[PDB]
This record gives C-alpha cells, structure tokens and sequence, in this order.
C-alpha cells in the first residue's frame, strides 16, 4: 500500500490513491523522527526556483510524500519539519476519520549563513 503509520490510511478508491485519516488526527499528535530531508527554499520562487527545487527527501514509499503539497495552513493538517537533521511530524489541524488531509513541507528561511568561523571579537561577555 504503502509506508505509513497506523493512524492514516491510502485508500485506494476508483483505483485513486488517497490519503485519508483513518483516525482522528488530533492537533498537537505528532509522529517521531523520520529519516530524509527537506531542501527548504532560500530563493523567491516566483524569481528563481519555483518547481522541483524545493521538494522532500524521502523514501519513494514513504507517506510523507504521498500527501499533496502545500505552503498553507488550511489545507495542511499536518506539517513536516526537521528538527536535529531529522524530519519530524506533526499534526497541526484535527482531522476527522475519512477526511484528506495536506501536508505542509518546512520552509523556513534559515538564513544559512554558514557556521561562524570568524570568532567573536572578545568571547566570554557580552552575550
């Protein structure tokens, strides 16, 4: 069928694969840490970048990508984030049993302003 956990399901209705809660997601139910990565987008993709430059690394079976994709909120009813290189998940929107649920890849604007090799000028105060 798929990888994916116990409290949703694929559903495969007409021959159409849908992810459907199968309980009741309820907010703040969260998953553990699941292995891949998420290229979050450091570009303004309405310049550069608004295709598959940005997508998720994970296992061709996984759930995670069996979901539809969004930027939003309300549609995402769950979210995917990494935490310690490590993609964790959690349901942000109570999802009732049969419904569909999106899911919401971690775009944050990290910065990345790589790891600081200039120490800073007198360590110790200050901060």
């Amino acid at each position: 069928p798929w990888s994916g956990p116990e409290e949703l399901e694929l559903a495969l209705q007409d021959g159409q694969r849908c992810v459907r809660a199968r309980l009741s997601l309820t907010e703040g139910l969260s998953w553990g840490p699941f292995y891949g990565s998420i290229q979050t987008r450091a570009l303004s993709p309405e310049r550069e970048e608004p295709g598959p430059a940005v997508t998720l690394m994970v296992d061709e079976s996984c759930w995670l990508r069996m979901l539809p994709q969004v930027l939003t909120e309300e549609a995402a009813n769950s979210e995917i984030y990494r935490k310690d290189d490590a993609l964790w998940c959690r349901v942000t929107k109570v999802v009732p049993s049969g419904g569909l649920l999106y899911v919401r890849l971690v775009t944050e604007p990290h910065g990345a302003p790589r790891h600081p090799v200039q120490e800073p000028v007198e360590p110790g105060g200050l901060a």
